[PDB]
């Protein structure tokens, strides 16, 4: 059922909101704020930018056909940290951490 793996596709995003994981995820809560000093060039390295609120809004919206398009725009919002900053920024090892969460849940539904 492509509606039940949706649903575990909500269970996964909540989980990756919640308070256990908020050390490293906050940074994923919301969409990059491209005018904040040094993200003057974000807009040009990163042509799709994707983030946890816009994920739960896209599976409220219904614009996931299954959980492999769900995943898609998830690895998305952790292909544009990994792209834009150098690999020792404090948020690519945040990113890693929240992708371990993502990772864990998602092969295991
Ligand atoms: C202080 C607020 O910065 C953020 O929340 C935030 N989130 C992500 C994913 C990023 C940033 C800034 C650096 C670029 C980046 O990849």
């Amino acid at each position: 059922s492509h509606m039940e793996q949706l649903k575990c596709c909500s269970g996964i995003l909540k989980e990756m909101f919640a308070k256990k994981h908020a050390a490293y995820a906050w940074p994923f809560y919301k969409p990059v704020d491209v005018e904040a000093l040094g993200l003057h060039d974000y807009c040009d390295i990163i042509k799709h930018p994707m983030d946890m609120s816009t994920i739960k809004s896209k599976l409220e919206a219904r614009e996931y056909r299954d959980a492999q398009e769900f995943g898609a725009d998830v690895r998305l919002m952790f292909s544009n940290c990994y792209k834009y900053n150098p690999p020792d920024h404090e948020v690519v090892a945040m990113a890693r951490k929240l992708q371990d969460v993502f990772e864990m849940r998602f092969a295991k539904m």
